[PDB]
């Protein structure tokens, strides 16, 4: 401070079929996202894009971790090794592989995601929670 080496700045659902924007600003009030949701139409393809800056020194072993809950119950955990990054002017963007929102009535509904961004020193660069609501339609 007042500028940290690593600043997680944004999560984005990258979905071509989506009629509007699916972005969380992570420079803001993280607690708000929990009474919010992103809506996705069942079966659509998307990526998660995590935006982050490195401002001074090399960070090794950066790692994005998600846990998915449904109705408060853990249903999944995924890890993505992001890499080593040096400092530069522009944010870096990490994209997860393409996935499909679930499909079928029994899989529709809300899911909450606990997201963590970390490194090989186990620094908590940011942790945040958000929600995903799978619907029949937009």
């Amino acid at each position: 401070a007042m500028v940290p080496n690593v600043v997680v700045t944004g999560l984005t659902l990258v979905c071509s079929s989506a009629p509007g924007p699916l972005e969380l600003d992570l420079t803001g009030d993280l607690e708000s996202f929990k009474k919010q949701s992103f809506v996705l139409k069942e079966g659509v393809e998307y990526r998660i894009k995590i935006s982050f800056r490195v401002n001074r020194e090399i960070v090794s072993g950066m790692k994005y971790i998600q846990h998915t809950y449904r109705k408060g119950v853990k249903i999944d955990k995924t890890d993505y090794m992001v890499g080593s990054y040096g400092p530069r002017a522009a944010a870096y963007e990490f994209l997860t592989p393409v996935e499909e929102a679930p499909k079928g009535m029994l899989a529709r509904g809300s899911y909450s995601i606990k997201s963590r961004f970390t490194d090989d020193d186990k620094t908590d660069h940011l942790s945040w929670e958000w929600n995903l609501t799978i619907k029949k339609d937009w």
